[PDB]
């Protein structure tokens, strides 16, 4: 019972984790994301159009994580300490403004770690079913787009 957008924003972290499990470290860098209502889009740097099989697996794993109802942990830490603890992987391609010394790090254990200060659900179960609507690879930009939506 969080707003729909809070659930969708939380889904981005679950979807990213699935993307990395399926596609590997080559897709670990988020370029951008966007949420509107129950719809979201995750854009990561990648070098090819995933196969229908890979796409189906990303969706399955995302939903499996939701069903597990794992906790979505938030750690507030000095920026340099977070860097020592999590390394470069907690960041996306657009660096957090340099003046930010207090960082909030979102952790879904063994799934995804990301510096993000937005509101999130407390557990992955609160997100609800996730459906991948469209996947688009922009060869010229080296970016992979994953469009999805929440069933509630
Ligand atoms: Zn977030």
């Amino acid at each position: 019972m969080y707003s729909i957008e809070v659930r969708t924003h939380s889904a981005l972290h679950v979807v990213k984790g699935a993307v990395v499990k399926v596609l590997g470290s080559e897709a670990k860098w988020t370029y951008s994301t966007y949420v509107k209502g129950n719809k979201g889009v995750l854009i990561v740097k990648f070098d090819r159009k995933p196969s229908d099989e890979e796409i189906r697996e990303i969706e399955r794993l995302a939903n499996e994580k939701v069903k597990e109802n794992a906790p979505i942990k938030i750690y507030e830490l000095p920026r340099e300490e977070a860097e020592k603890m999590f390394g470069e992987d907690m960041y996306d391609l657009f660096p957090v403004p340099e003046d930010v010394r207090i960082l909030k790090v979102v952790v879904i254990e063994d799934w995804n770690v990301n510096a993000c200060n937005k509101e999130h659900t407390k557990t992955t179960g609160e997100i609800g079913p996730i459906k991948i609507r469209k996947v688009r690879f922009r060869k010229s930009k080296g970016l992979l787009e994953i469009h999805f939506e929440l069933l509630e």
